[PDB]
């Protein structure tokens, strides 16, 4: 009658240290340490004797990348045989912009991470796997419910004047420029425990700006952090059955930094077509959170999306029914002849970055001085684009109209293609809701048009009342997609829809026929599509400790006495964490002392929003360990210690653990 269901949660962090956090594109944003970990969150769900699955992973990462898929779902075959084929498994990205970069296989995006790394990416890719795994060997009979509601004061738009440029009688069918609705996931045994969630909700995760070292999982891991630690009641961060997962959905414009764009110079409003000052231009024009750092910003936002989930989740009465399906394609997005009316048609185009591209957003400035909304280009940077890059073709130029060309990555192949051609589309539907799966980052209005288009499809085929979700940064990394006459401005989003004007429309021509090929029973009538290609293709250093000392030896001890509030701070000699990178859960603890058992008892670990954990390097081999404790208010007082987990490189080469313990100390009540 009802779904197996089945869920897991597992550590897909990378290295957190000699490497750079992927989002920003920032030059010298480089990954010092770890704030909290990321996890890969994964779903199945099954037909009552077992057939029919579906898979729906979110995971804390900027951009599920071509690479990524390819690689797991191969794996996936291995173990699984048939269960979980390309078609019935969606990779999506909460988007965070503080986890390690270098997972792209498309040279774009490997020129921003500054190369390919294989630890971070294997670690990921086996993050993935055993949250399928964990998922697959525990699924239960149960139930699926959800709830939907709007989530107030956590976003802004970060283009208006370009959301201005759609039609007036589709704006008007609208209260808000952003989504405020909240879609809540609720799954539970037929016992009516609580398995886990999953909430589809579009906001930038980029709380924590380019200015910080520290991976994370920003606002939207913040949430699931607070919903996975209010369920599982005496469990530590990463740890407990219950599953809460954020993810993506169509947040292309949609910023946290609700204070909006103003100038650093004179605190003026900076909200103009250009986002840029009047004295210090683009540079000047920056949107801030509401917190008294990033930090605090993070945890506001962050907290907000998670009370309204705890809402959603305790009130869910409506139970998803019906059918389990999927509809996969494979689609050449650079040649797909999309239909504006029945008698006028146009084509998308090779991938192409506008100039706006390199002028960033409010959420994150580019350093070059670009501007947003440049519809058109200078004799200066075509020059240099030309002689470097390549002159990009005529049918290009005027494809892309009125986007000027920065980077013509559609006609760049060496050493391998810039931007991918072959793109994922695909719809898994649980009974009464849809998921698409969007291959970047959709608008708002983008969204909108997609969900409505393709529900009205599935009525159009006798699927009524469908729930249509937009789960963002699936598969592939696409960047983003406007509509058509956000297009036209050309803002940094605009800038980044890189086949052309007509993408949106393609998609939506694309994701209709997929929902019409499941509501009318023949998706095997589908053609595959082109394959997608898989591209074949820092000096070691032997860490050493200070003379007459080892590695865990502390350098720093904390104070005798804390209040709440306070932040104690160990010091301890180091080895670089990419050493560490199974068996290592953790960097750090807090443990508390209890003396009615005479022994200690872990309190934090470095997954712990209230913990820090800072590599600094030193000379030759020289390296020190920071763990920062941010004692919370709530904190009880007690004897307390903070310890230390890692991995030093001997040379024939050979990885050894270690641990260190700092002296014990107190918090205390005033
Ligand atoms: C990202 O967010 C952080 C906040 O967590 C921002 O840090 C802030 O940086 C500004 C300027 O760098 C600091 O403002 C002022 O700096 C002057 C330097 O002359 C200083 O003397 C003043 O005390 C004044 O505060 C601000 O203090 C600092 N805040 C914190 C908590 O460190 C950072 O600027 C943001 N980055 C971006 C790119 O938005
Ligand atoms: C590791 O920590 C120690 C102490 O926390 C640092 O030592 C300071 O080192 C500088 C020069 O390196 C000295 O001038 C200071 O007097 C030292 N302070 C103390 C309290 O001893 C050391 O520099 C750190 N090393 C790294 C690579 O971060
Ligand atoms: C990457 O790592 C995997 C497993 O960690 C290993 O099997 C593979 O050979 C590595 N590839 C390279 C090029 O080092
Ligand atoms: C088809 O598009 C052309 C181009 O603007 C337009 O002139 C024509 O009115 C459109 N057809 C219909 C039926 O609206
Ligand atoms: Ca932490
Ligand atoms: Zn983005």
């Amino acid at each position: 009658s009802g779904y197996h269901i089945g869920v897991g949660r597992a550590d897909c962090t990378g290295q957190v240290a000699d490497i750079n956090l992927m989002g920003y594109g920032k030059s010298g944003q480089n990954a010092q340490g770890i704030l909290t970990r990321l996890y890969s969150r994964a779903f199945i769900m099954a037909e009552p004797d077992g057939s029919n699955r579906t898979v729906f992973v979110s995971i804390d990462i900027g951009m599920v990348s071509q690479r990524l898929r390819l690689e797991v779902l191969n794996r996936l075959q291995s173990k699984y045989g048939s269960l979980y084929r390309r078609d019935n498994v969606i990779l999506s990205g909460t988007h965070t912009h503080s986890g390690p970069a270098g997972y792209f296989q498309y040279t774009v995006f490997v020129i921003a991470s500054e190369g390919f790394s294989n630890q971070t990416f294997q670690h990921m890719v086996t993050g993935i796997l055993k949250s399928i795994d964990i998922a697959h060997t525990n699924m239960k009979p149960g139930k699926i419910f959800i709830n939907k509601g709007n989530v107030d004061g956590v976003q802004i738009n970060r283009s208006p004047y370009s959301y201005l440029q759609n039609p007036q009688s589709e704006r008007a069918r609208y209260s808000s420029n952003t989504d405020k609705e909240m879609i809540v996931l609720k799954m539970v045994d037929l016992n009516g425990d609580d398995l886990g969630l999953i909430s589809w909700f579009a906001i930038h995760p980029v709380s924590m700006n380019n200015s910080n070292h520290l991976v994370n999982s920003d606002n939207v891991g913040y949430a699931s952090y607070l919903l996975e630690q209010e369920k599982n009641k005496g469990y530590l961060p990463g740890q407990g059955p219950f599953v809460a997962a954020f993810a993506s959905s169509n947040l292309g414009d949609v910023s946290p930094n609700i204070l909006g764009p103003r100038c650093i110079n004179t605190g003026e409003s900076c909200d103009n077509a250009n986002s840029t000052c009047p004295i210090g231009g683009p540079s000047m024009c920056i949107a801030k959170g509401p917190g008294q750092d990033m930090f605090d910003s993070t945890q506001i936002i962050g907290r907000a999306m998670y009370q309204r989930a705890k809402e959603l989740y305790a009130s869910a009465s409506q139970e998803v029914t019906g059918p389990l399906a999927s509809a996969h394609q494979w689609v050449d997005m650079t040649d797909v002849t999309v239909w504006l009316n029945s008698t006028h048609a146009s084509k998308t185009c090779k991938p192409a970055l506008g100039y706006s591209f390199a002028a960033g957003t409010i959420d994150g400035v580019g350093g070059l001085n670009f501007t947003q909304g440049k519809t058109e280009g200078d004799p200066f940077w075509d020059t240099i684009r030309d002689q470097i890059l390549g002159k990009p073709s005529e049918e290009i130029k005027e494809c892309h109209k009125p986007k000027p060309i920065l980077l013509h990555t559609g006609e760049l192949s060496k050493p391998h293609p810039w931007h991918p051609d072959i793109v994922d589309v695909q719809i898994i539907t649980l009974g009464s809701l849809a998921i698409t799966a969007i291959p970047g980052e959709f608008t708002t209005m983008s969204g909108r048009r997609l969900r409505e288009a393709v529900q009205a499809e599935f009525a159009s085929h006798g699927m009524q009342n469908m729930t249509v979700v937009i789960s963002g940064l699936c598969n592939v990394y696409t960047h983003y997609i406007t509509t058509y006459e956000e297009y036209q401005a050309q803002r940094y989003e605009a800038a980044s829809t890189i086949y052309g004007p007509h993408t949106l429309s393609a998609y939506i021509q694309l994701f209709r026929n997929l929902a019409k090929a499941i509501a009318t029973d023949t998706v095997a009538n589908l053609s595959r599509g082109p394959e997608p290609p898989f591209f074949k293709q820092i000096p070691s250093i032997v860490d050493r400790a200070p003379k007459g000392r080892t590695f865990g030896d502390v350098l720093q001890p904390a104070k005798p006495e804390y209040r709440v509030g306070e932040v104690a701070e160990v010091i301890f000699v180091g080895a670089n964490p990419k050493n560490s990178v199974q068996t290592h859960q953790t960097f750090l603890t807090v443990e508390k002392y209890e003396a009615t058992s005479t022994s200690w008892q872990i309190v934090c670990n470095d997954a712990s929003w209230e913990t820090r954990f800072y590599w600094h390097k030193g000379l030759l081999g020289l390296s020190n360990a920071t763990v920062e404790w941010h004692i919370p208010d709530t904190a009880q007082p007690g004897i307390y210690r903070i310890r230390y987990f890692g991995h030093n490189r001997k040379q024939p080469a050979v990885i050894l653990s270690f641990e260190g313990t700092s002296p014990a100390f107190e918090v205390v009540t005033i």
